Parts: C-alpha cells; structure tokens; sequence
C-alpha cells in the first residue's frame, strides 16, 4: 500500500490551498446531512449527483472532500483511491484510455494501475463539472468500452464510465448544473441526487468576517453590504460574496469611501470589471467569444497572443484577478466571467449577429449559452460609468428588438428544465431593469406559472409580476 500513502500525500499537497480556513460550509438537501453517510443505503448506491447553481460552490465542495479524504478524516474506511477528474481538462474528441486518465492524476509517472484496479470496490471518481465538457456529447454513442487498457474516444470513455459498465463496481460522483441533467438522464444508473443551496445570512456574515484579517474592515464592509437588500439576498451565491469582498478590498486600498450601488448580476460583474480595469478589452472579449463558440475553455500562450495580448497584458494586467494559469494554459477565473465577456463581445464597436446566437440556445454542445443571453440582456439596457461610453449604442437597438422577438416566441409554450423556463425568461428581464422593455415583454404572458424556491426567486417573480398587470 506504499503507493496508497504516496498518492494520499500528493493529494494532500495539491488540495491544501483553495486555504482550509477559508472554507465556509454550505447547506445540503438529500432526497431531492452527514457527509460520511452519502454512499450508505437508507442496496448501496453507486452514483450520487450534486446539483447546484453556477458559482454555488460545487468545485470547492469537491476540493474540500478531496482534502478531507487526504487528511484521513473522511471515508477513511470506505475508499482507497479518490481520483479527481476535472471535466474542464478532459477532452471528448481525443483518444485516451482509462488507465491513462488515472495516470494523469497520479504523482509519479509509473502508477501501479494494474495493482490499483485489482480492487475496484474501493475506487471513487469525481466528475466535477459535467456541463463543462466541451463539444458534442451524443446521448447514445457506442459501443461502450469494457476494459480500461483499451483506448477509445473521450465520448465513449466518459459515457461507459458513467453507465457503470467500465469498472462496474467503482463509485461515481458527478457535480452538474441542473440545466445539464437533460443529457445526464439517459446515462445515470439508479442515481442519488443531492442539492447545494447557498449561503445563509449567518454564514454570509461568517464569510464576510473570515475574508478580512481586521475587525474594523470586516464590520464596515458588512454594514455597507447589509444596508442594501437586493445585493445581500443575491449574496447567497458564494461567488457574489467573493466578487463583492474583492472589490471592497480594491476600494479600501485608496482613501475613497466605500460604495456599492449594484442592483443586478450584470451590475455586479460590471462593477468588478471597472474596479479591476481599448486594445486590452477587444482581445479580452474576442478570446471569450472564440472559446465559447469553438468549445475552448483553456487557451495556450499562442492562443493568447493571437487575439491581441501582444506578448503582454496577461503577465500583470489581466491575470491580476481575471485569468488563472493552470498546470502554459490561461483560463478565466470562473466560467461566468468568460460568458460575461462573450456577451460583451456582441456590444463593442471598433460582433456576430445575435440571431444565430439565440438560434442555438440551451444546447449542450454549445455550452447552453445561458449566462451569455442573461448578461447581454443586462448589458444592453440604455438606462445603465466610463464603460458605457465603450459599448456600442446603435447595435443595441437591433439586438434589443431581436430579444423582444425571442420573448414573443418563447412565451407561447411551456418548459420546466429545457432551458427557456418562465422563471428564466423573468430572470433575464430582471437583469434588464428598464420598465418600458419589461412591460412590453410581459405583455406576452396571458397566463403565468412559476415555481419559487429561494428569496431571489421571489424578488424576481414579484418584480416581473408588478409590471405584468397588462393595464
Ligand atoms: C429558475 N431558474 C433560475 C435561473 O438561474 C438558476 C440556476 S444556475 O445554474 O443558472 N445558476 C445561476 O443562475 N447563478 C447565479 C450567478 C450569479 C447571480 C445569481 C444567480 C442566480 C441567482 C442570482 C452571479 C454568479 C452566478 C440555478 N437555479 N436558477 C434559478
Ligand atoms: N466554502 C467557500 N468558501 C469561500 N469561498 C467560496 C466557497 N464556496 C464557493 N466559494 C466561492 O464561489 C466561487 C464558485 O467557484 P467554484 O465553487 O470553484 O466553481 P462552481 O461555480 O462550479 O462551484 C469561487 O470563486 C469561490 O471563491
Ligand atoms: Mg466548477
């Protein structure tokens, strides 16, 4: 078992940072709890899927579980190997074997894979970010592989592993956004489903106090945040807390008095961009658009140079908080920022037509284009800064009109998880505060049905309904 201890030590080394102290627990609701009882029966479950909103903390949950297992505190008598598969890195088109996939996660270049697969009952895989798989993923592609040694396409390998036909006795855990279940239904095998909820108000304050190392700064920041309620109730998503606290730190550097007027998600992201920030921006948005359309999330130095980085602007300027270097490869800190920049790509004047963008919306192959549409809804409103002089004005009109038409076609129907749901058609309107546009769009709802499960849910529904009287 010497290699077992070596792998545990290497994993401890990798997942030590994010640090452990920074972790703030999030809620969970099984049956959709005890973290050590997830894989026990109440026969035994072999697949458990964690569903949650983007930015809710799926990846950090996976990394914390990794660290806990490495420390020997969690599943200490259940699993012997805990292989972290980052779905962002895995490529569907490329031909690879499961042995090579396992080797890609090990410390040394000579893993006893043959020894490892002797006891598959003590092996668990962590497919973190299923919606992040790039390219087209056929639901019924085959034939499904059987043995790890053999090499097949990424699609076949991933699907066969998911269908519990490759290493049948191995345990699996996939962390997916709920939008992607439409394609994950056909593959799952008697799955268990768990949900990540968000940050409670008490845990919101806890995070705000752990962010800072001095009492005065944390107290002032919390006081400023609480005094406005929309941002505070939208702060149950940890990524919003991260953005707001990082911006607060940036403002606190200088003597300027703190301030946060952000009312919507688009406003939050725009405030972040302004706080942390021409030739620099157009390439920054072209990179995001190309990555979204061409199914590229990680970009090589050559790719960065192609768009306009000009051998610079990323060593210091953009990497400050936007980009992140991984393993030559520079990605975006969070996919939401990439989608924000892709949406901005449609609203810069020196810009592909939005009609083709909307035509393929909610598709798994194209990345579901969800945050892109929401962010271009938010960014186009005329009511909403040095940046507003940059985004194109005339084109807005055209896209505005097209958006309206989209609404007209998407309300004469019903949908629950196929993506343009009534609630999601409303979230998009909420991002566009303009009263006139919201009224005209709401004019296309002869009947309304909505399922409400959070407080932001209730706020958005109430805002849409208030203008929905139809006069
Ligand atoms: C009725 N559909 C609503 C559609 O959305 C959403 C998701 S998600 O996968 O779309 N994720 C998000 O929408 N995340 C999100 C983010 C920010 C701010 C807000 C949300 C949702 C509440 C407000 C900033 C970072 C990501 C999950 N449930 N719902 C609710
Ligand atoms: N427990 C936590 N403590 C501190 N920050 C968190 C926590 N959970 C999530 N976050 C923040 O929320 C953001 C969500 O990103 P991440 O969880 O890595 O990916 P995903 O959005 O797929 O879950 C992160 O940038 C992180 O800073
Ligand atoms: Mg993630």
């Amino acid at each position: 078992k010497d290699y077992r201890k070596k792998y545990r030590k290497y994993v401890r080394s990798r997942f030590q940072c994010i640090l452990n102290k920074r972790y703030t627990r999030l809620r969970l609701i099984k049956e959709h709890i005890k973290m050590e009882l997830l894989f026990d029966p109440d026969e035994p479950v072999h697949t458990v899927v964690f569903q949650g909103a983007a930015g809710i903390g799926k990846t950090i949950l996976a990394r914390k579980m990794m660290l806990d297992w490495a420390s020997g505190t969690l599943y200490q008598d259940r699993f012997d190997y805990l292989f972290y598969i980052h779905c962002r890195e895995v490529s569907l088109v490329t031909q690879r074997s499961l042995g090579d996939l396992i080797m890609s996660c090990c410390p040394d270049p000579n893993p006893p894979i043959h020894k490892i697969v002797r006891k598959p009952s003590r092996i668990l895989f962590l497919m973190d970010g299923f919606d992040e798989l790039q390219g087209a993923f056929d639901e019924h592609i085959g034939p499904l592989c059987t043995d790890w040694q053999k090499a097949e396409r990424g699609d076949i390998l991933l699907s066969s592993l998911i269908r519990k036909k490759l290493l049948p006795e191995a345990s699996l855990l996939i962390t997916t956004r709920p939008v992607a279940l439409e394609k994950l239904q056909h593959l799952l095998d008697h799955p268990r489903h768990v949900e990540i909820l968000g940050f409670s108000e008490a845990k919101r304050k806890e995070y705000f106090f752990k962010y800072f190392s001095d009492e005065a700064q944390a107290r002032a920041a919390f006081s400023l945040i609480q005094e406005n309620e929309v941002l505070f109730t939208m702060c149950f998503i940890p990524l919003v807390c991260w953005i707001v606290c990082t911006g607060l730190k940036q403002q606190m550097e200088s003597g300027k008095s703190l301030a946060q007027t952000s009312k919507t998600t688009t406003a939050v992201y725009v405030f972040f961009l302004s706080s942390l920030l021409c030739a620099h921006l157009w390439g920054l948005c072209s990179l995001a658009a190309d990555g979204i359309w061409n199914q590229k999330i990680l970009f090589e130095e050559s790719d960065l140079r192609n768009h306009g980085l000009q051998k610079a602007d990323v060593s210091a300027f953009l990497r400050m908080n936007l980009f992140q270097k991984e393993v030559k490869f520079y990605s975006f800190i969070h996919m939401t920022f990439q989608e924000f920049f892709a949406a901005m790509y449609y609203l810069l004047e020196e810009s592909r037509d939005v009609t083709v963008l909307l035509e393929n919306y909610g598709k798994f192959e194209k990345g579901y284009l969800i945050f892109v549409v929401r962010f271009l809804f938010g960014l186009v409103n005329q009511e909403r800064s040095y940046l507003e002089k940059k985004l194109s004005c005339k084109i807005s009109q055209q896209i505005r009109l097209e958006l309206l038409k989209w609404i007209e076609v998407k309300a004469k129907a019903k949908k629950l998880q196929i993506q343009p749901s009534q609630l999601e058609l409303f979230y998009c309107l909420y991002e566009m505060q303009e009263e006139d546009f919201v009224q005209r769009a709401m004019d296309y709802f002869p009947k309304i049905e909505i399922n409400l499960s959070t407080r932001m849910d209730h706020m958005v529904s109430s805002f849409c309904i208030e203008n929905c009287h139809r006069v």
